[PDB]
């Protein structure tokens, strides 16, 4: 909508207070004009029609329980935008400042979030398994990274290319969380997962097996569930990226860590320069090696660590 840019204030899913960029035109809309061609947040009103209504507020103060998921979807979309701009010189997910749209209050008790080819979509959770999922910045960045992947490598969402697609979203969801530096970790979804269970998460990058996911190619799931286990076998790639960044010895294979920022540059380059829609784990390895070579040289520690990490998880 057309209006004058202004700044509102509200509270997130987790009760934290934050300023949000809004637009004034009779009402104050969740429309952030400071980032590319806008970040737009919508209210699905407990239904499944998308995008719904552009969020409209009467006084620019968003402290109601009902507003919190919209506050966080709006705010964390901006953080993810900032990450890709400042770290990877990328303007929005299509690299040309496409408008980022997010709908919250999707359905009733919906325990998920997703990028639907055009926008992000967040359920409220049933209050038991999930609270509103936009409250997890790694969830938001996870979904928005899917838009980045769809516009670049285009990894088919099935089998190994689908698991790479999932791993990429877990990776950059985690790196965006570290970028904001609020209780960051190598776990996925901890902030919105099981409010009644402390210390758990949806997946673990540091130790995929913690939740039954493979941490080695030999343990990969080859059935048909989950489009061939795209959310399961991602553990194999998640573990390799954890090892690249943090180091460790895994099934007796030692990996020297190189840090988070270099992991991001290697995988972003791999994602945008070398991966294709049908790429498999082995081709991901080659992409990661060629990216680290481009960035740091064939005889670098970085290239060596990329090689050690994929050996650890059994990807040749
Ligand atoms: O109480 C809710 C209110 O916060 C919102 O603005 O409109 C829908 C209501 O359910
Ligand atoms: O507020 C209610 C909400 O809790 C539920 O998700 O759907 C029905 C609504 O009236
Ligand atoms: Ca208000
Ligand atoms: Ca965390
Ligand atoms: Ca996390
Ligand atoms: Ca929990
Ligand atoms: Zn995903």
């Amino acid at each position: 909508i057309t209006g004058t840019s202004t700044v509102g204030v509200g509270r997130g899913v987790l009760g934290d207070q934050k300023n949000i960029n809004t637009t004034y035109s009779t009402y104050y809309y969740l429309q952030d004009n400071t980032r590319g061609n806008g970040i737009f947040t919508y209210d699905a009103k407990y239904r499944t029609t998308l995008p719904g209504s552009l969020w409209a507020d009467a006084d620019n103060q968003f402290f109601a329980s009902y507003d919190a998921p919209a506050v966080d979807a709006h705010y964390y979309a901006g953080v993810t935008y900032d990450y890709y701009k400042n770290v990877h010189n990328r303007l929005s997910y299509d690299g040309n400042n496409a408008a980022i749209r997010s709908s919250v209050h999707y359905s009733q008790g919906y325990n998920n979030a997703f990028w639907n080819g055009s926008q992000m979509v967040y359920g409220d959770g049933d209050g038991q398994t999930f609270i509103p999922l936009s409250g997890g910045i790694d969830v938001v960045a996870h979904e928005l990274t899917h838009a980045v992947t769809d516009y670049t490598a285009g990894l088919i969402y099935q089998n190994e290319s689908g698991a790479i697609n999932e791993a990429i979203s877990d990776i950059f969801g985690t790196l965006v969380e570290f970028y904001a530096n609020k209780n960051p970790d190598w776990e996925i979804g901890e902030d919105v997962y099981t409010p009644g269970i402390s210390g758990d998460s949806l997946r673990s990058m540091s130790d995929p097996a913690k939740y039954g996911d493979p941490d080695h190619y030999s343990k990969r799931y080859t059935g048909t569930q989950d489009n061939g286990g795209v959310h399961i076998n991602s553990g194999i790639i998640n573990k390799a990226a954890y090892l690249i960044s943090q180091g460790g010895t895994h099934y007796g294979v030692s990996v020297v860590g190189i840090g988070r920022d270099k992991l991001g540059k290697i995988f972003y380059r791999a994602l945008t320069q070398y991966l294709t829609p049908t790429s498999n784990f082995s081709q991901l390895r080659a992409a990661a090696v060629q990216s680290a070579t481009d960035l740091y040289g064939s005889t670098s520690q970085e290239v060596a660590s990329v090689k050690q990490a994929f050996d650890a998880v059994g990807v040749k």
